[PDB]
């Protein structure tokens, strides 16, 4: 079975990985990559590497991506071993400090010469850490776009959409960070599960390998429209730089117990269809739980923007 691995970088995506291990995935390995060993001895993660303590002396980047990647750079080797025999590997971190903006784009390097299919989900930071934090973000993500497959960007301003004004900030950082835990576990749903109209990693491959931008969603629904329900909410993505607008090419599955019905499978099929308003390329599948009675679920894979 194909082996997907998560890697934070830096302190945002340990800290992502950490809300990850806690939540529980069971057969994902994660990896904690970090200069900050303070913060990396906190981590949950079984691999941890500690990257530039030559050059941090076990501090963070200080804000200087080039650090950050020198940091990387220097402990390839280390970096190689802890991906090897990976098939799968996401890489999360937030874009605008010194580590994630410059290690992040190296590890996904390392991993796509690797062999691993890459993916990136990474946060762009709020307006209110000023233009310098933004414009050193945005190389961030010039370089991570040039190193992954695909990448998935979630400007932290759109977490201000999803708030109220007493939401706790953990609560809204948990929000950003289902994008990447739902695509994860929808991923390893259909390595692990065999499908009346079966998809498998090889489709995964053919769907993210060097497309660039990604949308990567889950919706779950029940009752009498569930089906156009399931797709809206896998599509819709309040927190995404990239909408579903303009997909070109889509893995969609649908999860359903034994009532699923033909008409209900279009009928999600065309919801993504006309909400990428262009003509998709369409890898469909389909999986019959008889555990589920009411319930069903939508996954999509959207790339070719
Ligand atoms: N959504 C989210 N954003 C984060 C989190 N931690 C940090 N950030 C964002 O990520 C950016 C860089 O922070 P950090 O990863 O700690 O910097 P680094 O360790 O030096 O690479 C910050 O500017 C914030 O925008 C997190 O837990 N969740
Ligand atoms: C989330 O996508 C999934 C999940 C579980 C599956 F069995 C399949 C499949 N049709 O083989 C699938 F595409
Ligand atoms: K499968």
């Amino acid at each position: 079975m194909a082996t997907l691995k998560v890697i934070g970088v830096g302190g945002g995506g340990n800290n992502a990985v950490n809300r990850m291990i806690d939540h529980g995935m069971n057969n994902v390995e994660f990896i904690a990559i970090n200069t900050d060993g303070q913060a990396l001895n906190l981590s949950k993660a079984e691999s941890k590497i500690q990257i530039g303590e030559k050059l941090t002396r076990g501090l963070g980047a200080g804000a200087n991506p080039e650090i950050g990647k020198k940091a990387a750079e220097e402990s390839r080797e280390q970096i190689e071993d802890a991906i090897q025999g990976a098939d799968m590997v996401f890489v999360t971190s937030g874009m605008g400090g010194g580590t994630g903006t410059g290690a992040a784009p190296v590890v996904a390097k390392i991993a796509k010469e690797m062999g691993a299919l890459t993916v990136g989900v990474v946060t762009r930071p709020f307006s209110f850490e000023g233009r310098k934090r933004q414009t050193q973000a945005a190389a961030g993500v010039e370089a991570m776009k040039a190193a992954v497959d695909t990448l998935i960007v979630i400007p932290n301003d759109r977490l201000l959409d999803i708030v109220d004004k007493s939401t706790p900030m953990m609560e809204a950082f948990k929000e950003a960070d289902n994008v990447l835990r739902q695509g994860v576990q929808g991923i390893s749903d259909l390595i692990a599960v065999s499908g009346e109209v079966n998809l498998d990693f090889a489709d995964v491959k053919t769907i993210m390998s060097n497309q660039g931008s990604a949308l990567m969603g889950i919706g779950v629904s029940s009752g009498e429209n569930r089906a156009v329900e399931a797709a809206k909410k896998a599509i819709s993505s309040p927190l995404l730089e990239t909408s579903i607008v303009g997909a070109q090419g889509v893995l969609m599955n649908i999860t359903g117990g034994e009532s699923l019905s033909l008409f209900e499978a279009q009928e999600a099929a065309d919801i993504v269809q006309d909400a990428a308003d262009e003509d998709v390329n369409m890898i469909f599948g389909t999986v019959i739980n008889p555990e589920l009675q009411d319930e069903i679920v939508v996954t999509v894979i959207a790339t070719g923007f």
